[PDB]
């Protein structure tokens, strides 16, 4: 028994959602398991680590989504599918804004509190936009596992709350931030920064990673010791650096917590953010 | 495991529901659901009755209501009662904390839709209902969900739902059930005086009237309905409304619906008639 429509081995390209819902669908019953990786295409290095990431998972048929969401606010299709096919990965969803908001934002998703702070301080409306979405997504491709990097850690923890919140059945999977040989974390933004702005950068992970070390001398230590290092940059103009619990919530007295990172170079908006174990 | 057929299987904690609809489906049986509220009446016997039809199906009825606290009072046992009696094999009974253990945070946000008719005195009703039956949808993974026509806007809300979202389920709308005198079926009956209940028989009777009206067109089959309501002793209405089937402007002819909602002291009852204009 073939499955409509696909060609194991291959890069299957898909833009209706019916098409790679059936597709899923048929090699979910012959027992193989789903990954999706949701991106929005102008794929580079981070993405291919979801992609592998994905692939790695024995059994696995790895399903790539490339779909610039207008809710939740580059374009190299060609390269994107190409980088694609040389990861060996057998099918890329691509549809229009047509076909999956074919009525326009009626029924949406509401994030809890968590969306209006951090990143939702600029952007209110972004992650609704993003959960919106990639609930959409995960009806259509319904995938046992979905990969996310942790580069968005907000993002990614708002995605753990609508999977736990919606009693959605699939495992999400964050992925470590993929960084360039300096520590710069990955990101289409990057080329937007000039030369010195480049060199510049590199402060936002060398803060991160001074403050993880500096944290076996508590709290106050590591907050100062990654503000230390962003003094010492120019042109980067710090919009927060905040210490949290794994799931955002206040950092609690000692234990794991994650420290997060926001800074503006120039117009470029730069995030990063690390595992933190204080005391 | 943990699921002996022919009997009604009670289990309250959602993984348990969940592992036994996914193992049922395994086994080729189709799993049916029918959300309500309990204080089920012969117009939930109606629901369960059509989901029962199906072929080779397995009936999961749930009971549940969203806390009040959110902003948007019985016994479990004679509902049960009934569902065994009516034959059902599962019946789904979460506690409000198995339903919401990070409270209500993560939430489906209805269209515009949601603001008008019923939504009108209840702005964050439809959100309540829209965000819990997508919760039992996940849960239970039903090939089918039921629903009466009675609560009409509801139902178009839960299409709109299962279309925005992705979902893949049929959703059924069952047709609603009246007292012999076309009273439609309401657990708020119960709480009309001896007057107000010979007066209720004024929505109904409005309704049908409107329906056979409707040669002589819209505005003529309307005004036939709200004489027939306004010669009603003590019923106050709140609105009379003729629109299209999917709920939006009704077109010159063709098929629509005439919905209505009033006040009899403060019991509010509800009740809609497929309307057919020019026709």
């Amino acid at each position: 028994m073939a499955i409509p429509a696909f060609h194991p081995g291959e890069l299957n390209v898909y833009s209706a959602p019916g098409d790679v819902a059936d597709v899923s669908r048929a090699l979910r019953l012959t027992g193989r398991r789903v990954m999706l990786v949701p991106t929005m295409g102008a794929l580079h290095e981070g993405h291919l680590a979801l992609v592998r990431a994905a692939k790695r998972v024995p059994g696995s048929v790895v399903v790539v989504s490339i779909f610039v969401n207008p809710m939740q606010f580059p374009r190299t299709p060609d390269d994107d599918l190409a980088q694609l096919r040389a990861e060996g990965v057998e099918i890329a969803f691509t549809p229009t804004t047509a076909a999956m908001y074919p009525d326009g934002l009626r029924t949406t998703v509401q994030p809890g509190p968590l969306a209006a702070e951090l990143e939702g301080g600029p952007r209110p409306t972004h992650f609704a936009g993003v959960l919106t979405v990639v609930l959409k997504l995960l009806q259509i491709v319904r995938p046992d596992r979905v990969f996310f990097g942790e580069k968005d850690y907000q993002q990614l923890v708002l995605i753990r709350q609508l999977v736990a919140d919606f009693n959605l059945d699939v495992a999400v999977v964050g992925v470590p931030t993929v960084r360039e040989a300096d520590g710069l974390a990955m990101s289409s933004r990057n080329r937007y920064l000039d030369p010195a702005q480049r060199a510049a950068a590199v402060a936002l992970s060398a803060a991160l990673t001074a403050a993880a070390h500096a944290a076996t001398a508590g709290a106050q230590a590591a907050l100062d010791a990654a503000r230390a290092v962003l003094d010492a940059a120019p042109g980067v103009a710090v919009d927060y650096l905040e210490l949290r619990d794994i799931g955002l919530g206040p950092m609690p007295l000692n234990g794991s917590g994650r420290l997060l990172v926001a800074a503006r170079l120039g117009t470029t908006r730069l995030l990063d953010n690390i595992a933190i174990e204080i005391g």
